[PDB]
């Protein structure tokens, strides 16, 4: 009853008004490619860092399976996908999203959406978090706050789920195109603190061809962060 | 992300861009009590008698699993929870729908929506076929031929849950109150023929405690129709 038009990503959708973590469910379930897994609430969901991730009512909480079959050296970028398919959707509302490097995505550093990619083998889940009129966080922000106004929860939903499936099916075909994407779209220009096995800091460049970070450190020094168990904070 | 607030029907809802027959994918798959089964379009739907049910975008084709905790004998009247609950979705509509028993609902004798219960195992499956702003077989009509316009399909299906959602959960605890709602949206003191064998014909009076359908012959005969393979005419 939602007619999608769209090729693989929202083939089908499973909603629920509650559950654990969508990307959870996703990741146990044997589900076919394409399949949107979307919640009102979700009672125990984490992010990148297995941190825990509040999702009240009133947010966009899903996730999606995807079985990419290009080669092993991409795989990091699937989570650009959902960063970018975010601010797109953000900026059809006529707000400012940016990407913090490389799952976040701000409104005047303000976290407003998060993104997760896990994945055993052939099978990758595509995690999403996107506060829209639900309550957030001391920091974070939301649709709805940045509006001043509620937003149609659908609505985002549809505008999000259009905007990542087109990434989607031109990624499968041209696995770099998203670099660009992201690059025009990212915080960049600025101080930031890598926060790995010890830290350092510099000024964050440009994501280079393999979606690594490029941060150039006061002595001159060029460091590349892969992403993985990494933070970076702004200073 | 529907935020649907019913107790049980729409804890959880699994949609399809396409399918085959959602009663099919609901008999064959296990699901939780509630969980809705609903389409965009269905490639081999099937009726009440076993025709082919046209099921084209615009409709409203849903398949529901439930697991009454009910006697025995009850069990039979869960036909009646889909259409009554029809009928309820069709009077907020500003449509008067009325039942031609069993499973079938009619606006101005041309039918509008169609019922078909199957029972895989313990579990129950409610399938309802409810015209919308799909294109029609001759002599049917639609909530947007009655109403001369696009009907936003989603507020049918959150209507028509909403309704169902309360009418199973009365049921679970009065079985025999869904009964009286039949009767007093059902098509009766008009004359009927019974096809089949040993066919006969005369007028269909009410249904009794067992909903089965009285009818009175010409001759004084009183008949009582059990809603299996029934197939009934308007004379
Ligand atoms: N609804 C929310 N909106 C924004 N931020 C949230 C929300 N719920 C939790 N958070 C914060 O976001 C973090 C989300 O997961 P995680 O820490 O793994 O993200 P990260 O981007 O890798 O790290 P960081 O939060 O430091 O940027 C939590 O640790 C928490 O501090
Ligand atoms: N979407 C639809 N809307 C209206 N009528 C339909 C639709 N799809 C199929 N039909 C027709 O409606 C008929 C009625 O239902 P069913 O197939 O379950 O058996 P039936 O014996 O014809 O029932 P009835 O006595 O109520 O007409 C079908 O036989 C078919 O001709």
């Amino acid at each position: 009853m939602l007619g999608l038009k769209t090729s693989i990503i929202g083939r089908r959708v499973i909603y629920f008004q509650e559950i654990t973590s969508t990307n959870e469910f996703a990741k146990t379930s044997y589900l076919e490619e394409g399949t949107v897994i979307v919640a009102d609430k979700q009672t125990m969901g984490h992010g990148r860092l297995n941190r825990k991730w509040e999702s009240p009512e009133g947010g966009l909480w899903l996730s999606i399976v995807l079985s990419p079959k290009v080669p092993q050296k991409d795989l990091p970028k699937i989570v650009f996908l959902g960063a970018v398919g975010v601010v797109e959707t953000l900026k059809e509302f006529s707000i400012d999203g940016r990407i913090k490097w490389p799952n976040d995505v701000l409104v005047n550093y303000k976290k407003i959406a998060g993104v997760l990619v896990e994945g055993k083998g052939d099978k990758i889940v595509l995690g999403i978090g996107l506060n829209v009129n639900n309550k957030v966080p001391n920091g974070a922000t939301s649709m709805k706050l940045e509006l001043g106004s509620e937003v149609p929860l659908l609505s985002v939903f549809r505008s999000l789920i259009t905007n990542l499936d087109r990434l989607y099916l031109n990624f499968l075909k041209n696995p770099m195109d998203i670099l660009n994407l992201v690059r025009d779209n990212m915080i960049l220009g600025v101080r930031v603190k890598i926060l790995g096995d010890g830290s350092f800091e510099g000024i964050a460049e440009d994501i280079d061809d393999f979606g690594r970070l490029i941060i150039r450190l006061d002595s001159g020094e060029v460091k590349k962060v892969i992403y993985g168990d990494v933070s970076l904070r702004f200073l």
